[PDB]
């Protein structure tokens, strides 16, 4: 492996028919018969791992303690028919043979597994670097056939990604992909979490903040996976053990708790329905079941009291599972604009935007960067603007001692933690949790589980405020959201046109009261009469309760004009009221919700149609890659991944910077300075070597 | 074929293969298409209508029972909303269908205390209900024609 | 696909389809690997014949 | 008829320069081309 | 037409070959349908 590293540097800033690829794949030309015994190394050990799982080899293994015999195994792997005589021969040799020539073949199958990984890894991408440099080389393609089973394996952990490079020129970078990355990256909330992402970029953001939205989104999804990674599942020690899982328990599960919770109010308000009110008991009257099993009563009572404790549980499952990404993300901005904007250094907001003044609480606490990585954040900040405004100002606005730099610097000290619950009681950041505290308490879904305590308690004080939770279901179900939202985004117009309403309505009012009182009696006695428009008050309440609920307006409901003095005058009054309240004011209510849903459904339509018509990486339209058949489909799966940029990055943060290649050194650099330049724009591997690729 | 076998034991079955209409005939089967491409929104919008109406119901069991008087007899009442059941059902067949909401089938609630309360009530029943949610309905089948 | 595991015995499985060799392919495919007995027994085919 | 009215005023802003009236993908082929060229080189207020 | 329509309207660039080929066997077979049930 040190030596085919060694190759592959050789490699680096290789353009297509290089002098120095065409000089390797000389050398392995040279050296063919040890490269395919090499080869002919990792697939018979690849292939004899999956055959010893197959159920054919199982129908050979007789012996109950396990194993297999030489002779049982010489009969089991030529009936199989993939390998030769001698290479059978060659297995039988590697098999750790008894004195009964019984053999062990769990072991066999793993022994060389684990230690040819790495080098078979290096050799994967050492023929894959090769093959797409020097394309058009006849003596090559036969070490990728020999390779077929190795290249075969490796391929979902060869990833490869192409950055606009150190030599002002496109290159294509291959890196490995643990399994486990790949792994967590296929969980289905991290997928939904990538849909969202993708449809907010593509239908409202700009082509400027596109990378470093996609690579904040990428900070963002690498904290999701150590989340996840934390709550999974394979006497204050005794205590300790079983709180955490109780808490992973519940963050595992906490959309099967929310679930749970909404089967618990429909169950409760089905048993509400069979609510009656009686003047006897079962002047003030009596609220009581009616019901004649007798079982549903106490049903009540154990149902209100589970749902209030799983809406409990909701509370305490989302600040161990969501509320952490929000602190994450709220720590790493405010990270950002300290040290490469100077945000309370420099511009100081100037007390309209409630981020960032609530933001200055947190900037001098002992334990700012708790959920974000940078740990060293006020270092930096301090090593950059100190000069300019001075170092012990800036220690003032985030707290540090400037004598205790040194000498973590001078060596390490290790006190003693003593494991008591008195000394835990000082230990707590005052000022960070009221700043934290702050932030949750102003998150909506926290809000909204917030509230759903509220009435779940108040349900016990009255059954009745149950209700309230059947409208969790705006948010339960996805599809219900989908309609909701067809309403609430003319949201703004809605209200207007109802205040618009409102002012129309009042002009009616108006001119009724001064020419049209005679008309406003609802008093069908004839001693006593109702007068609905005496007042201003009366009269504005009348036209807008049963003015415009009437289908034909305020003349409806008024007295008939005929053979009056004012009936051309009245038929006017109430044809204009029709057409614009009735007719016109709640067009425009109906036009709002069904412009809505042509709205958002493009929305969807333009999201989809950007996405399978240009790349997300270098925005090139899938006409140039479909010169090539299939072009555009190898080109977003192989070249421009955008997974494969999320995993490249996982891929630098976790290796040792002293073995970051030329080529990961320079997207390392880069990315640490915020610069996004290594993305291809407007350019790709294809397009750059376009005369020797064709 | 089973309808027109029931249709010997009752003629009137025969009406069922009036309905062949809507395959037989392409244009009226793209104008329902045009209905079932949201059918599952529109299934949705009329649970979430359910919904509100329950709630609108709960408001009324609580609060508003006195106007719920369904009688012009004076000496045998019959009220609709005495029980939660009997209102839910009297909210959801009469005041759905009603122009303007509950309001206009339950009593006037002039001169009362809680006047203003109920005003508040049958408006935002009509505005809700009446309009936006059935709103909803029609542009589901505009949208889908488009 | 649960349904379509009663007609893979059957002796008359490619009816209307053409190919009526597609035990023939299938068995000469995977047989080495999985049970040439295996594959025939899933597919209702004699050996011998 | 009048959203789509302010739709095809931004679609057309972001996708063509007011003066010389070539595309934004012609000048996204250098990075960032377009954005760089309605700000220094065709900027309508530069030319008042 | 229904072919084209679907494929046209919910179909993939990568698939679109091979369901024209499959509409091609099933267009296929229907020929020999028709004719194996018309009269002379
Ligand atoms: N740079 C890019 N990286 C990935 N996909 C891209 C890129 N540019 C455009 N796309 C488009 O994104 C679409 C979504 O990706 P794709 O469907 O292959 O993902 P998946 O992981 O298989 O699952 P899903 O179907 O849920 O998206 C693809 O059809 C592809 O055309
Ligand atoms: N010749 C041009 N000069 C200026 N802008 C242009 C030109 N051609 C197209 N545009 C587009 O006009 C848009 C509006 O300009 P821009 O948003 O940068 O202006 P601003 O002064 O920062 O403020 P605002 O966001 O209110 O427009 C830009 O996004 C740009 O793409
Ligand atoms: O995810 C991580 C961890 C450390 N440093 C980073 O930049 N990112
Ligand atoms: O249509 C046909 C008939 C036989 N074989 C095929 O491949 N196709
Ligand atoms: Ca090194
Ligand atoms: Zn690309
Ligand atoms: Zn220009």
């Amino acid at each position: 492996k040190d030596m085919v590293v060694m190759l592959l540097s050789l490699l680096e800033g290789n353009v297509v028919n290089g002098m120095i690829a065409r000089q390797m794949v000389d050398m392995l030309v040279e050296s063919s018969s040890n490269v395919e015994m090499i080869l002919k190394f990792f697939d018979m050990f690849l292939k004899l791992k999956d055959i010893v799982g197959s159920e054919a080899f199982q129908d050979y293994v007789t012996d109950p303690r396990g194993l297999i015999s030489k002779k049982d195994f010489q009969k089991a792997m030529d009936s199989q028919k993939q390998f030769t005589g001698p290479e059978i021969q060659f297995l039988l040799s590697c098999s750790e043979a008894d004195e009964n020539e019984m053999i062990n073949f769990e072991e066999f199958a793993n022994r060389f597994q684990e230690p040819a990984r790495d080098i078979g890894f290096n050799v994967a991408v050492l023929l894959t670097n090769l093959s797409e440099h020097v394309p058009h080389d006849p003596r090559l393609r036969n070490f990728l056939e020999l390779a077929e089973s190795i290249l075969e394996y490796f391929r979902p952990y060869l990833g490869r990604i192409e950055i606009m490079g150190a030599s002002r020129r496109i290159e294509r970078i291959y890196f490995e992909i643990s399994e486990t990355n790949r792994a967590q990256w296929e969980m289905p909330q991290v997928k939904e979490s990538k849909r969202q992402f993708i449809f907010d970029v593509v239908n409202e953001g700009g082509e400027a903040e596109k990378m470093e939205l996609f690579v904040s989104f990428c900070e963002d999804t690498i904290f999701e996976m150590q989340i996840a990674a934390q709550i999974s599942e394979p006497f204050w020690g005794e205590l300790e053990v079983q709180r955490v899982k109780f808490l992973n328990y519940l963050s595992r599960n906490f959309y099967t708790l929310r679930f749970l919770a909404l089967f618990l109010a429909f169950a409760i308000n089905f048993i509400l329905l069979f609510y009656k009110v009686s003047d006897s008991p079962p002047n003030m009257v009596y609220y009581f079941l009616e019901e004649s099993t007798g079982y549903m009563e106490p049903a009540l009572w154990c149902l209100s009291l589970l749902h209030t404790l799983v809406a409990f549980l909701c509370i305490i499952g989302y600040n161990c599972l969501k509320v952490p990404l929000v602190i994450f993300k709220r720590e790493k901005e405010l990270a950002r604009k300290l040290e490469f904007d100077g945000l309370y250094i420099t511009e100081q907001p100037g007390d309209d935007d409630v981020k960032g003044q609530w933001d200055r609480l947190v900037l001098n606490t002992p334990s700012f960067p708790s959920n974000y990585w940078d740990k060293f954040v006020k270092r930096k900040v301090l090593d950059k603007h100190g000069d300019i405004f001075g170092r012990e100002r800036i220690a003032e606005l985030l707290g540090m001692d400037l004598a205790s730099l040194e000498i973590t610097a001078h060596n390490e000290r290790k006190p003693d933690p003593p494991p008591g619950l008195l000394t835990w009681l000082m230990s707590i950041d005052v000022k960070y949790q009221i700043w934290k505290f702050g932030v949750i308490f102003t998150d909506n879904s926290f809000l909204y589980l917030g509230w759903y305590m509220v009435m779940s308690l108040l349900g016990h004080y009255n059954n009745f405020f149950f209700a309230a939770h059947l409208l969790d279901i705006a948010m339960g179900v996805k599809t219900l959201r989908t309609i909701l939202s067809s309403v609430t985004h003319n949201g703004k117009q809605l209200v207007m046109t109802v205040g618009l309403l409102a002012v129309v309505v009042y002009l009616y009012t108006v001119v009724a009261f001064n020419f049209f009182r005679k008309f406003y009696n609802k008093s069908e006695d004839e001693d006593e009469p109702d007068m609905k428009c005496d007042d201003m008050m009366t009269c504005y309440l009348f036209h807008m309760y049963v003015g415009v609920r009437a289908g034909g307006g305020i003349g409806d409901e008024i007295e008939d004009p005929a053979g009056d003095e004012y009936e051309l005058y009245r038929v006017v009054f109430d044809i204009t009221f029709f057409f614009f309240v009735i007719v016109i004011l709640l067009a425009i209510i109906q036009g709002l919700i069904i412009d809505a849903f042509g709205e958002l459904r493009d929305q969807q339509e333009q999201v989809k149609e950007d996405m399978e018509t240009k790349c997300f990486i270098c925005g090139i339209g899938s006409d140039y890659f479909d010169t090539t058949p299939h072009g555009f489909e190898t080109h977003t799966l192989e070249e421009h991944n955008l997974a494969n940029y999320m995993f490249f990055l996982m891929y630098l943060i976790n290796k040792d910077e002293t073995e970051h290649t030329g080529q990961e050194s320079y997207v390392w650099k880069m990315y640490q300075e915020r610069c996004w330049d290594f993305f291809p724009a407007g350019d790709c591997f294809r397009k750059q070597y376009e005369d020797q690729l064709s």
